[PDB]
């Protein structure tokens, strides 16, 4: 596929409940979800290698790797992971992490392109599934 864009949220929908499962309270809950908002991502894909940049109005990382390459990142309430991405489809990636130090909930994420041009992201802490759709800029 093409997972190559700078891409637009159009529609963010459990975020809320995926930040309570992580322990995060009432209050910067609701001020992350208005960050999500303006939730921007910018995809690079040489094959299977991505170069990865989120981004809100006061905050940008960037995450890189290879299909099937173990690699660290941070899960969305910002512990560090070690984290392992496995193609389940032509157009669909799923992302299991595992925690570096102490326990936590078990969380992951999938990103997909759907065939109306949409990329759909998806994150997962235990239960609760928020889902992300955007479209290219
Ligand atoms: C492939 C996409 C990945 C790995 C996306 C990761 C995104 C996050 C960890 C996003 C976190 C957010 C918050 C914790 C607050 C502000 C809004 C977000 C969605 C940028």
């Amino acid at each position: 596929p093409n997972f190559s864009g700078n891409w637009k949220i159009i529609r963010s929908e459990n975020f809320e409940e995926l930040l309570k499962v992580l322990g995060v309270n009432v209050m910067l809950r609701k001020i992350a979800v208005a960050a999500a908002s303006k939730y921007a991502v910018e995809i690079k894909q040489e094959g299977d290698t991505f170069y990865i940049k989120v981004s809100t109005t006061v905050y940008t990382t960037e995450i890189n790797f290879k299909v099937g390459e173990e690699f660290e990142e941070q899960t969305v309430d910002g512990r560090p992971c070690k984290s392992l991405v496995k193609w389940e489809s032509e157009n669909k990636m799923v992302c299991e992490q595992k925690l570096l130090k102490g326990e936590g909930p078990k969380t992951s994420w999938t990103k997909e392109l759907t065939n109306d041009g949409e990329l759909i992201e998806t994150m997962t802490a235990d239960d609760v599934v928020c889902t992300q759709v955007f479209v290219r800029e």
